[PDB]
């Protein structure tokens, strides 16, 4: 019927900003745009006890970081860009991600060692 | 407070690959996954009539694919990655980023065009109302 009222973006060189997949294609601001998101995002899903999501977007967030972190255009305005993305921020997503990490590791080995026993069990049962 | 069954996963090393960001440390077959996830949006999106959100996933779809088409190991595994990936939708990106762009192309300057007349036309009348008077 009627298209959604428009809402995403003004033009269609902002919302071609989106479509993009090479850093050398995505700016700064971009970056800074996404990580914003991505770490809303991944605050969501640890609250809601998604522990894999929730360590994909912290361990996303940090990579962008550390990418445009490199950049002389994010070097050059360091102070600005760390007040948008705040400080408190970029370290909790590391020690998010590294408590993730640790609890993830022994949920994959657990997952897997009981998947062991229990083929084992099978063997021996019917016998 | 229990943690959601998993389900992303099956090792911290498959979920790392997640975490990418440069397509250099991003394999062929990643980008396929996200690619089948990115056009499912997409057609998600077009069936909200949701536009510009269409538009943007249908480009990005097109885009992963014209940057994995290019690899040596895309390449010689070209039939395959075909017959994953769905040699329609691939066709369907295509037009539909076409089609969506030349929509919003219009929309867009329909609604910078319909805000400048409002304005000019709020202050005429305005205008006219204060004069009026006197």
């Amino acid at each position: 019927s009627v298209p959604k009222e428009l809402y995403l973006s003004s033009s269609l060189k902002d919302l071609n900003k989106k479509t993009e997949v090479k850093p050398e294609k995505i700016s700064t601001k971009s970056y800074v745009h996404s990580a914003l998101k991505i770490f809303k995002t991944a605050e969501e899903c640890r609250l809601d006890r998604d522990e894999e999501r929730a360590y994909v977007l912290y361990m996303k967030y940090v990579t962008v970081y550390n990418l445009i972190k490199k950049r002389p255009d994010f070097k050059q305005q360091q102070d600005y860009f760390h007040s948008i993305l705040g400080p408190g921020n970029i370290k909790k997503a590391v020690e998010e991600a590294e408590r993730l990490s640790e609890s993830l590791k022994l949920r994959y080995e657990e997952a897997e060692v009981r998947k062991k026993l229990e083929e084992k069990d099978r063997q021996e049962e019917a016998q």
